[PDB]
DNA sequence: CGACCGCATTGGTCAAGCG
DNA sequence: GCTTGACCAATGCGGTCGC
């Protein structure tokens, strides 16, 4: 009852089996209200939701898509990718 | 051009810690 | 049992530099 299915892979800890499976039938529920980002893990995605903004920081939104960005660095990434007009 | 180099972000891993 | 976050390496980029 703790080991992976699909290889084999055994864990002492089952919740880590039930996030590590996800990894060979894809399932990503964790999935961002900002973004089309998407993970198998809850703990991620909380990590992932700073890039969005702090509380103590001037945040960056992008003009056309209404994101909201904490780092600059990272909004032009979002400007190629998705705002190539 | 190609191969380095700093950074923000990530996927995988693990297990303390809970009460 | 289950959640949570630290850790690490990988990524990808943008930029830099290289008998
Ligand atoms: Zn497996
Ligand atoms: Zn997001
Ligand atoms: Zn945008």
């Amino acid at each position: 009852s703790d080991t992976c299915e699909y290889c084999g892979k055994v864990f002492k800890n089952c919740s880590n089996l039930t996030v590590h499976r996800r990894s060979h039938t894809g399932e990503r529920p964790y999935k961002c209200e900002l973004c089309n980002y998407a993970c198998a893990q809850s703990s991620k995605l909380t990590r992932h939701m700073k890039t969005h903004g702090q509380v103590g920081k001037d945040v960056y939104k992008c003009e056309i898509c209404k994101m909201p960005f904490s780092v600059y660095s990272t909004l032009e990434k979002h400007m190629k990718k998705w705002h190539s007009d």
